[PDB]
């Protein structure tokens, strides 16, 4: 089906009264006084669309007597994406996109356009523009870097970006200050500085500190009994995996050691790993982000080096990058049993080209950020509907059949990204740093591990032919899409759906508040009718369908739900995923409330065999 | 008496061993291992004397030819009187003079010192030899000003100076953001990221003035701001809100970038105020306007904050050095010594002057608004030692009259010093744009109580036309270099004669002294204690023997010759109300004060 057919089949389906509080809420548009400037979804499709098409003004490839008639080409296609709600970007981009403009030109017909009207959004754009999700900052050893770094982090929240840093740079508590014939406070200490900070510009945050920092056992208790209630916390490893999982399995030790420090300690690794394994098991934090492995597959590095992921841990980003982010509803190229591989190619193109716009009308609060966002270019194009395309497709996401099909969904639009890349490298210019990457200087550099599709060889040729054209250093993430995929009517990311069926309370105004039922739509239209109403009840008090009596089996192992999924099925499910991703991954993975502490550890251990670039994970904790 | 006698009478008079204590744990000079460089208050006086002598490189007076012996007769006297504990700057001057220098420059003999030697000194001044106490720096109303003033704290703290800021740019809580849909946070929570940060580098002041929609707010927040004095600031003059609260008027809350608006009485604003500083001491007042009134270069610039401990007013980016002679030891049969002090007053403010261009700070905004304006502050501590030696209680009209002469005294000696350094050196860079040039009977504080006054209007006149310093004049508490110095602290009463005072030693039998000194210890006075003659009663009295409006009265004696302005705490007993809290307030408005501090005891 071509993609024109697909838009046509959504393009008047209105967003659901759950999200449409949810654009009421947050997303729609209001002037000073707080009036509406927008009232529809299409209202923010129209916006948005029209002010990332504004970035073909840049487009050096185009006539000045050809211009206006391509950006109001871009416009619509965009718009129409976006109405339909096939794709939609992070969410800054909906919020942020015409800030600066006057209001006469953002909503006005397409038709009234002129190229003076496109040059003037252009111009206007706002130093609230900000249109990136993803940030990364360093945070030096000394008291004027950490102190630049959290008037960094205040301004990038002010304009809507989630950061993270590493902190290992940071000597450890007690060690000697030079200026204070005193003693360092050490990287804990200050992370309150950078909470405080925060949870005032605020009336979620990435803090990192390496598995060999002298202070890494204090990291992992930081969030127990939490002082830095904006952080989550993940335990950096920039090492090999490989390195770490032999000393484990030779219960071997690590040096905890700081260059800028005389402190060192030996500790049993195997114990490093059970006190954070007892810490995530009790609270979910620390996460673990496998640096190491995200350099393996950095274009740039080492020349460039990744130290820290956003807040959610799919884009490991060098100092000061930045990332914007947008989410295809594969839930929504379901045909006939099999998924529309035609339209779903033409829409990866499309949002690719939308997402690398984003770039030319973004506004970023920091000059560095600019600049390192202009010289690699960095997207993060994924995926939002994949528990519901499962459905759809009746596979059980717990299975090698739903992880095989994963696999070659993302290897897919993993081509037809990186193909779309060497398309507008071509078209509009490489990025910067093209000649010093690994497309460059090397043979048979691919972004990712693979070995999991028959597309394979054909990446490889288009990893090739991207030493030539490159717009961007990467491409591909999976974001946890909570707010889009709630726009989009759809599963998060790729994610299996929590609950089937739950109460969400609708205010009337005015009269109280009404218990009113959401059930699955995919669920909806599959279950008899008739067993819907009599378990309904019986499925809001469990969660799962897999206790209750008399509905079909293979209803029971289609509609799974996270929990009804084991650790090891999560885990894998990400592998699948990663192995055609550039960036990261988000993935929760869910345990039982009856997991052990040993039950996450192997976990982990499972996790260090695996391709996963981090790890998150324990039911009835929090 | 010539000040070489004085001098030679106190040079070799060692500190006690509790100065010595304090000496070895904070200002005696280590190495990065450890080791004392400095053994003995004399390495300190060596150090800090040649340090600040130094900046007669720079003194356009001085061919080359002559520069060596110039600079090497500033070291001596700076040295002599500091050795003698005549006169000691702030405690930056102390700990950062000689930062960055080699150890083999800084206690080598004067008479091997080079001109090479000096300049050499001078060149190798890192970034740390920071030697003034007291700063102020703007928090404007966005979250790149605030982050940047968070930033400035951190790093002035480091350097070991205290800052002070006033938080009513920042719009009132609750109000619009146009960045977002979130809300304004208010000055109080931002106030939170500042003792936050600061709580990683270890005395810090934060204003709100009285028309802040949050002022209420503020006055109830230390009822986690425990680095934070808190001052409420009156812009305004004292005498319209004085008058206000007569009239029992209402004051509008009001803020430019807020729609938030509202009416409270002036005298239910107040009564919360005295509350709260009946309670746990906080909030102080800061009579803002009445520093403005006074300052120079009002209104061009402003003066919207102090330094923590309120003596300085400054304006943005601005910063001060101190320094205080102890006027105990300038006692003589009866009298003070006018001569040796006057000489002192001279070598003083020349001494603070010369700090400025040896002092390193870590803001180029910083170092450019002291260069502009040279503010110093001069002081004394000794004061209530010294009335001890003159046999004159604290609590008396004969105690103020004293205090404002002596003040008055000073106050004139050191702005003709300053007339004659302008002449020297050069002016101040904003003389010409300051009411020194632009005015006719320019004075820079009340006056009204010494015959000195006359004599101080016509140097003042003089100093239209040479003038190196802006303000030369504070009285700073002193708490550590008036342990230093073995004197009591700023103009402040003694608060214990024993926890013994060496007057009261030198005074009492003993005898008297060995049956009593338990009983002194415990009831903290000699008010209720028999068979002490009423003489020694009257006149060794302590900080809670002395009624709360003599505290205030004192304070106003010495402000009316005082450019800057002053540290007392208001002491109040523990049977206080807070309707006496009220009356010292109203007294306050009445008064020349530009500030107030109450502390009851107990609280
Ligand atoms: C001054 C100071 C620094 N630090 C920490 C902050 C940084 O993590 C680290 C270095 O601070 P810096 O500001 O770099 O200290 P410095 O340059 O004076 O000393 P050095 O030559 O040893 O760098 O020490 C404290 O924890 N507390 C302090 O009071
Ligand atoms: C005001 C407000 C904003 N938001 C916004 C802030 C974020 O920009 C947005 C998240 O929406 P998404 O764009 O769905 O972000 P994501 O969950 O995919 O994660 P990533 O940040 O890695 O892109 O939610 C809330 O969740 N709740 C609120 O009350
Ligand atoms: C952004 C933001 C500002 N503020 C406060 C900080 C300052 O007191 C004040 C100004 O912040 P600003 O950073 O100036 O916000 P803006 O300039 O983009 O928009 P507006 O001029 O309307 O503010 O608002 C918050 O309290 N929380 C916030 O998240
Ligand atoms: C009284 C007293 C002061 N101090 C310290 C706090 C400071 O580090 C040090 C400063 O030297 P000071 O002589 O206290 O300076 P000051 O008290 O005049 O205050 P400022 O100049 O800011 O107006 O005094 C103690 O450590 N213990 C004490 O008992
Ligand atoms: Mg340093
Ligand atoms: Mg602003």
């Amino acid at each position: 089906m071509k993609l024109s057919d697909l838009i046509s089949r959504w393009i008047d389906v209105e967003p659901s009264k759950n999200a449409q509080i949810i654009l009421r809420d947050r997303y729609f548009m209001k002037d000073l006084d707080g009036n509406y400037l927008e009232t529809k979804w299409e209202d923010v499709a129209r916006r948005v669309a029209r002010v990332v098409a504004t970035a073909e003004l840049l487009n050096p490839s185009y006539k000045k007597n050809e211009k206006l008639d391509r950006i109001k080409e871009w416009e619509d296609i965009f718009f129409r994406v976006l109405k339909a709600r096939l794709f939609i970007p992070n969410s800054p981009t909906l919020f942020n996109a015409g800030l600066g403009v006057k209001h006469d030109l953002l909503w006005k017909p397409i038709d009234q356009m002129t190229l003076e009207d496109y040059e003037e959004i252009y111009r206007s754009r706002n130093h609230l523009h900000m249109l990136s999700a993803c940030f990364v900052v360093p945070v030096g050893d000394s008291i004027e870097e950490i102190f630049e770094a959290v008037k960094e982090y205040a301004l990038i929240t002010k304009v809507g970006g989630g950061v993270g840093s590493n902190f290992s740079e940071l000597r450890p508590k007690g060690s000697f200050v030079a200026g204070t014939h005193g003693k360092a406070s050490g990287p804990v200490s200050f992370m309150h500085v950078f909470n405080s900070a925060i949870s005032v510009v605020k009336q979620a945050l990435m803090g990192i500190l390496n598995i060999n920092h002298p202070d890494i056992e204090e990291f992992i208790d930081a969030k127990k009994e939490a002082v830095l209630n904006f952080f989550n916390l993940s335990v950096g490893f920039p090492m090999d995996k490989k390195e770490i999982l032999k000393l484990y399995e030779e219960d071997g030790e690590l040096e905890l050691s700081h260059p800028r420090s005389t402190i060192r300690k030996k500790v049993k690794i195997r114990e490093l790993f059970r006190k954070i394994a007892t810490n995530a098991w009790k609270s979910g934090d620390p996460g673990l982000a496998f640096l190491g492995e995200m350099n393996k597959y950095y274009p740039l590095y080492p020349h460039r080096k990744i130290n820290s992921t956003n807040p959610c841990g799919e884009i490991g980003l060098s100092d000061y990058e930045a990332c914007n982010l947008g989410s295809i509803d594969v839930a929504k190229f379901y045909n006939n049993g099999f998924v529309d591989l035609e339209a779903l190619q033409e829409l990866v193109q499309i949002a690719v080209r939308f997402l690398d716009n984003v770039i030319d009308v973004n506004v970023f609060p920091i000059d560095k950020i600019t600049k390192a966002v202009k010289e690699s270019r960095r997207l993060g194009l994924g995926i939002m509907g994949f528990a519901d395309l499962l459905y759809k497709l009746e596979i059980p996401y717990n299975s090698q059949e739903a992880r095989d099909f994963a696999a070659n969904l993302m290897a897919f639009i993993a081509l037809h990204a990186h193909r779309t890349s060497y398309e507008l490298g071509k078209e509009k210019g490489n990025f910067p740093l093209l000649e010093i990457s690994r497309y460059r200087t090397e043979d048979n550099f691919v972004p990712f591990a693979m070995g999991m599709s028959n597309y394979d060889d054909e990446i490889r040729e288009v990893m090739k032919m991207t030493k030539e054209f490159r717009r961007n250093v990467a491409l591909l993430t999976i974001a946890p899409t909570g707010s889009i995929s709630n726009i989009a009517d759809t599963s998060s990311g790729l994610e299996p759906n929590f609950l089937l069926a739950y109460t969400r309370f609708v205010t009337k105004e005015d009269g109280t508040k009404e218990p009113l039922l959401y059930v699955n739509q995919v669920l909806r239209e599959k279950l008899n009718p008739e067993i819907l109403k009599r378990i309904e009840k019986e499925l809001i008090e469990k969660g799962s369908l897999k206790d209750i009596p008399d509905v079909p089996e293979k209803i029971k192992k289609v509609f799974v739900v996270a929990l009804d999924i084991d650790p090891m099925d999560h885990l894998l499910m990400q592998d699948a995923f990663q192995r055609y991703v550039d960036n990261n991954i988000s993935k929760t993975i869910n345990m039982p409330q009856s997991a052990t502490v040993d039950d996450v550890l192997n976990v982990y251990l499972e996790a260090l065999r695996t391709n996963v670039r981090g790890i998150t994970v324990r039911d009835g904790s929090l």
